[PDB]
RNA sequence: UUGUCCUCCCGGGCAUCGCCGGGCAGCUACGCCGCAGCCGAUAAGGCCUGAAAGCAUCUAAGGCCGAAGCGGCCCCCGAA
């Protein structure tokens, strides 16, 4: 194990409410609702105060990578639900 | 229609069916009719999201397309 435990936090802005049931996380905001199932053996996701916490005991390199990508995905959900995304293409 | 025999005529036997021309039915080909391009998942490859590795990155987790190849539609045998 690279460390005793790993704990990644994702802050929740005022306009967004985040809920977790089992291994599936819901993010609701003024623009819509988003879902996703984040599963990895040993990683547990819960909401504490105003943050979403991805936590694991005695993680390894791959576990750390998985936790970081999960945090990035949750941040992407919050970003999309609170302003959304726009792509530009040139013909 | 040739040779021969039944005496001759008609009518017949044999000579590869005696030989030659034609020939329906049947069988045949050299004849004629019939043989779908659509769904599903993939290989190489082309991409999205994304960290390990505050950036980057098609890959580590996750997702989308993608072969005369693979599975189904189709045909034949099939209640030991």
């Amino acid at each position: 194990p690279v460390d005793a435990w790993i704990r990644e936090e994702v802050e929740i802005p005022e306009g967004v409410e985040v809920t977790v049931e089992g291994y599936k996380v819901k993010v609701k905001g003024p623009k819509g609702e988003l879902e996703r199932e984040f599963f990895w053996p040993g990683i547990q996701i819960f909401t504490e105060d105003g943050n979403v916490v991805i936590y694991k005991d005695f993680p390894r390199r791959k576990d750390v990578a998985i936790a970081r990508t999960f945090a990035a995905h949750i941040r992407n959900m919050i970003k999309g639900v609170t302003e959304g995304f726009t792509y530009k293409l040139k013909v």
